[PDB]
């Protein structure tokens, strides 16, 4: 329904956890979690995490200067229509580790420097219960 967009006054440092709890709606096609490097339209994306129910895949990518990078795909799709979910996106010096439910899902190594991130957005077909930056 209502998407999330918030600024990060301390950015994302190693040891920062983004926790997203919500529910994939019955009619979901896809939704996204972005870690962006600016407020402006078309800012670079250090992380684009994109569960796609319509095409049965979870895509990870980065975006620089308006261009999407190399797509990575996670193993299987740990999201289903109508079902609650919990995602941790955990930053370290080496990359982002996505935890879905009770299982480590995918390790997305940094393409852009982590220190560039200063916005998080969550949107698309998703009902959010809570978005927290720890």
């Amino acid at each position: 329904n209502v998407p999330h967009k918030s600024s990060l006054p301390e950015g994302i440092r190693p040891g920062t956890v983004l926790r997203i709890r919500g529910l994939v709606p019955p009619n979901a096609s896809r939704f996204h979690v972005n870690l962006l490097c600016g407020e402006e339209q078309g800012s670079d994306a250090a992380l684009h995490f994109n569960p796609r129910l319509d095409t049965s895949e979870v895509v990870f990518n980065s975006k620089e200067q308006g261009s999407w990078g190399r797509e990575e795909r996670g193993p299987g799709v740990p999201f289903q229509r109508g079902q609650p979910f919990e995602v941790l996106i955990i930053a370290s010096d080496d990359g982002f580790k996505a935890v879905v439910g009770d299982a480590q899902y995918h390790h997305f190594r940094h393409r852009l420097p982590l220190a560039r991130v200063r916005l998080v957005e969550v949107g698309g077909d998703v009902q959010l219960d809570s978005v927290r930056i720890f």
